[PDB]
C-alpha cells in the first residue's frame, strides 16, 4: 500500500515527538510548529517567525535597545519536548537569544513566552540539532518539575550557560520559569565554559546530541573540540572528540559531573564522531545474550569515521552498542580510582590547571552523587563500543530500536533517505552480529533527521526528512505472497498464517496460539503429498490419499479443490486427507488441447477460513497420442503398448490380446 505523506512549507523541519498516549505528532521546524494526528494529517500549527532580531543583540531588541541594528531572520526551533505533568509543550527557538514558548497541548495556545531575564535565554546559535534534554517532574500534585538542558554558546560564556538544571512551575506566566534550581554565590546547578578556555581556542564549543533518563541519573552524549589535537590557530583543520556525560537528578550543586570519551573500531577503522543515539530496553533475546537483567537498559549509537570536519562528516559510519552496565562500571571505576588518590581529574577544558586526585576513605556506591572534591571528573580511557553494522556507500544518519516478543529490532536511517530494518544476534552461524534484512525508501535524496520514534502501539515509525514526514509501517509483512519467501526474508515480525494464506504479524493470525497455526522456521512450510501423483485420463474418480504436514487440527474441515474446476469435499482420518479424483467428464476440457500431459495444482481449501492454503502438484496424462513402441514405453508413466493393434493405451484389457501386452522397451518389435 502507499506511504502516508505530510509535506512541509517553504522552509524545513527540525524536531518531532509523539504523545505517549494520544499518539499525536508534534513537529518542530523553522518559524513554525506543526501538530499532526495519528495519520500525519495536518491539525493545529503555531507561528514563531521570522522576527526582527540580530544574533549580536544581548538582550534582544524586545527587552532593551541594541545598536548594530537588526533585521528579519528565521527562528529555527532547536528543541522540542513534552510536559505530561502540566499538559503543555516546550518549543525553544533560535530567535531573540533563544527564548522558549509554552504551547498548551490541545490547541497550541501560547500559554507564555518568558523573555525578559538573563536565564530566560539559552543560545544565539542559528544551527539546529545542537540542543537536547529531558524533563523530570517532582512528586505529583506539587507543581515543581526540573529540566536538564544542554546547548552550545558560540563563545558567549557570560550570557548563556552550556548546561543547567532549571525549574518548571505549573504557571507559565511566572517569572521564576527557567530559573536555576540552586543559586548561591559561587556554585550553581550550572556549568559555564571558562573564559580562559575560549582564550586558548576561540570558537570552542560543546554540541549536545542525545539525552535520556536512566535509573536516578541523566546522561548526555556531547561532542567537543579537542583541546589537544587542535592548534590555537582556528583555521579549518580543527579536530573534535565525542564524550558521554552523566549527572544525578538529585544533585543540586553539580558535583556528580563526569565525562568519558566514546567510540569503536572494526577491522582497524576508527569511529569517534557521534551522530545519533537511542535508549532501549533490549528485549529478552539480547538480554540473556549479554547477561543484562530485565530492567537494565541499553544504548545504540552511531559514529562517523575520524575526528575531522563535523559540519559534514564523511559517509563511512558505524552502528555501535554500549551497555548501561559497562558505563556504570567505567564510572564507578574512574571515581573509585580517584577516591583512592590515583591519577587526577582530567578535563582539560573545564579546569585548565591540572588539579590532582585526592585520597578519601569513602566507599563509592552505584548511587554516589559526588562531593566537593575530585569533581568534575574526567575520562582517561576512551570507552570502546561493540560494532553491529558498517556501510561505506550510503551513509547512516539516524537510529531507533525496540523489542518484539523477545527479538531485538534496529531501525537505521540513511543519507539517501532509506530506513534499513536490522536484526541483531551474536549467536548467528555467520559470526557477524547484524543483518540488514530490508531497505524501505521513505524519500529518495533527503537525509533522515535524527528524531525517529514509534507510535504508542509500536506499529508505525514516523520518519521525518527536511521536506516531509513519512509514516512507514514496521510490520510490512503484506508485500510477501507465499510462505516460501515470507519466512525466508528473516523479518522477525512476519510469519505465515497457514490457514489464511497471507504473510502477516503473529497476533493478526486467528487462533495462532493453538499448535500448527503459525509458521516459525523455514523448514516448516506446509507440505502435501499425493498417492498416486499421476493418473491416466482413462481413469475416473479414483480414491487418492494425501498426507499434509505442518497443518493444524483440520477437524474444522477441509476440501480438495482442483484449481478452479472441482471442489470435492474431503474426509479426515488419522493424519491423511482422503478425497476423490475428478470424473473424466470434468477432466475432458482440461486435457483438450494440451497434448501429452497436464499438471494441475491440488489445493486444500479449509472450511474454517474458506481459502486455499496448501498446494501439491498433480499430473494427468494420455498414453494415446504416443506414436511408436519407444514413444509409448520410454514415457515415464505406466503405459502399455499393444503391438497387435499398433496403439498406445493404459488399461491392458484394451490390447488385441493379452500376449500383445508390451510393458518394457525391450519387448518392442523391430
Ligand atoms: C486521518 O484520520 C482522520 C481521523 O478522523 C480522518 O478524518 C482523516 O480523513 C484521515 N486522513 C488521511 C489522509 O488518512
Ligand atoms: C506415478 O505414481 C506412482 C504412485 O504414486 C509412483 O509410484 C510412480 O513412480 C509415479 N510415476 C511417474 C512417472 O510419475
Amino acid at each position: 500500500p502507499p506511504f502516508r505523506t505530510f509535506s512541509a512549507s517553504d522552509w524545513g523541519l527540525t524536531h518531532l515527538v509523539v504523545h505517549e498516549q494520544t499518539g499525536e505528532v508534534y513537529v518542530g521546524a523553522v518559524n513554525r510548529i506543526y501538530k499532526l494526528s495519528g495519520n500525519l494529517t495536518l491539525l493545529r500549527a503555531h507561528v514563531t517567525g521570522p522576527v526582527e532580531d540580530n544574533e549580536k543583540c544581548y538582550p534582544p531588541p524586545s527587552v532593551q535597545s541594541c545598536p548594530h541594528g537588526l533585521g528579519s531572520t528565521d527562528n529555527v526551533n532547536k528543541l522540542l519536548l513534552l510536559d505530561y505533568a502540566a499538559n503543555r509543550l516546550l518549543a525553544c527557538g533560535s530567535a531573540s537569544q533563544g527564548i522558549c514558548q509554552f504551547l498548551r497541548l490541545d490547541d497550541l495556545f501560547k500559554l507564555g513566552e518568558p523573555h525578559h531575564r538573563k536565564e530566560h535565554y539559552l543560545s544565539s546559535v542559528q544551527e539546529a540539532g545542537s540542543m537536547a534534554g529531558v524533563l523530570i517532574a517532582g512528586p505529583p500534585g506539587q507543581g515543581q518539575a526540573k529540566l536538564f538542558v544542554g546547548t552550545p554558546i558560540d563563545g558567549k560564556s557570560e550570557y548563556f550557560p552550556t548546561l543547567s538544571s532549571r525549574r518548571l512551575m505549573a504557571n507559565e506566566e511566572d517569572a521564576d520559569m527557567f530559573g536555576f534550581v540552586y543559586q548561591d554565590e559561587f556554585v550553581s546547578s550550572q556549568l559555564k565554559i571558562p573564559s580562559d578556555t575560549l582564550s586558548k581556542f576561540p570558537a570552542f564549543d560543546i554540541y549536545y546530541v542525545y539525552s535520556f533518563r536512566s535509573e536516578q541519573f541523566v546522561y548526555y552524549l556531547t561532542l567537543q573540540l579537542d583541546t589537544q589535537l587542535t592548534s590555537p590557530d582556528a583555521a579549518g583543520e580543527h579536530f573534535f572528540t565525542s564524550k558521554i556525560v552523566r549527572l544525578c537528578v538529585d544533585d543540586p550543586k553539580f558535583y556528580s559531573y563526569v565525562e568519558f570519551p566514546i567510540g569503536c573500531e572494526q577491522a582497524g577503522v576508527e569511529y569517534r564522531l557521534v551522530q545519533d543515539a537511542y535508549l532501549s530496553r533490549p528485549g529478552r533475546a539480547l538480554a540473556h545474550q549479554l547477561g543484562l537483567a530485565e530492567d537494565e537498559d541499553v544504548l545504540f549509537t552511531v559514529f562517523a569515521q575520524g575526528q575531522k570536519n563535523r559540519v559534514k562528516p564523511p559517509k563511512e559510519s558505524a552502528l555501535c552498542l554500549f551497555t548501561l552496565r559497562a558505563i556504570k562500571e567505567k564510572i564507578k571505576e574512574r571515581i573509585q580510582s580517584c577516591y583512592r588518590g590515583e591519577g587526577k581529574l582530567s578535563l582539560p577544558w573545564l579546569l585548565n590547571k591540572e588539579l590532582g586526585c585526592i585520597n578519601s576513605p569513602l566507599q563509592i556506591d552505584d548511587d554516589f552523587c559526588g562531593q566537593d572534591f575530585n569533581q568534575p571528573l574526567g575520562g582517561t580511557v576512551t570507552i570502546e563500543g561493540t560494532p553491529l553494522f558498517v556501510d561505506k556507500d550510503d551513509g547512516l544518519t539516524a537510529v531507533a530500536a525496540y523489542d518484539y516478543r523477545g527479538r531485538t529490532v534496529v531501525f537505521a536511517g540513511t543519507r539517501s533517505g532509506r530506513i534499513r530494518k536490522i536484526l541483531v544476534d551474536l549467536s548467528n552461524p555467520g559470526g557477524r552480529p547484524a543483518l540488514a534484512y530490508e531497505s524501505v525508501v521513505a524519500q529518495e535524496g533527503s537525509p533522515i533527521l535524527r528524531d525517529l520514534v514509534l507510535s504508542p502501539n509500536h506499529q508505525y515509525l514516523y520518519a521525518m526528512t527536511e521536506k516531509q514526514v513519512t509514516r512507514v509501517p514496521v510490520e510490512s509483512c503484506v508485500q510477501y505472497t507465499s510462505c516460501e519467501l515470507c519466512l525466508g526474508s528473516r523479518d522477525p515480525h512476519c510469519g505465515w498464517c497457514v490457514l489464511h494464506s497471507i504473510c502477516s504479524r503473529r497476533d493478526a493470525c486467528e487462533r495462532a496460539d493453538e499448535p500448527q497455526r503459525f509458521a516459525a522456521d523455514l523448514l516448516q512450510c506446509v507440505q502435501l503429498t499425493v498417492q498416486p501423483r499421476n493418473v491416466s485420463v482413462t481413469m475416473s474418480q479414483v480414491p487418492l490419499v494425501l498426507q499434509a504436514w505442518n497443518v493444524p487440527d483440520l477437524s474444522a474441515g477441509v476440501n480438495c479443490s482442483f484449481e478452479d474446476f472441482t471442489e470435492s469435499e474431503s474426509v479426515l482420518e488419522d493424519g491423511r486427507i482422503h478425497c476423490r479424483s475428478p470424473s473424466a467428464r470434468e477432466v475432458a476440457p482440461i486435457t483438450r488441447g494440451q497434448g501429452d500431459q497436464r499438471v494441475v495444482k491440488l489445493y486444500l481449501k479449509s472450511k474454517e477460513t474458506g481459502k486455499k492454503f496448501a498446494s501439491v502438484d498433480f499430473v494427468f496424462y494420455n498414453c494415446s497420442v504416443h506414436q511408436s513402441c519407444l514413444s509409448c514405453v520410454n514415457g515415464s508413466f505406466p503405459c502399455h503398448w499393444c503391438k497387435y493393434r499398433h496403439v498406445c493405451t493404459h488399461n491392458v484389457a484394451d490390447c488385441a490380446f493379452l500376449e500383445g501386452r508390451v510393458n518394457v522397451s525391450e519387448d518392442c518389435p523391430q
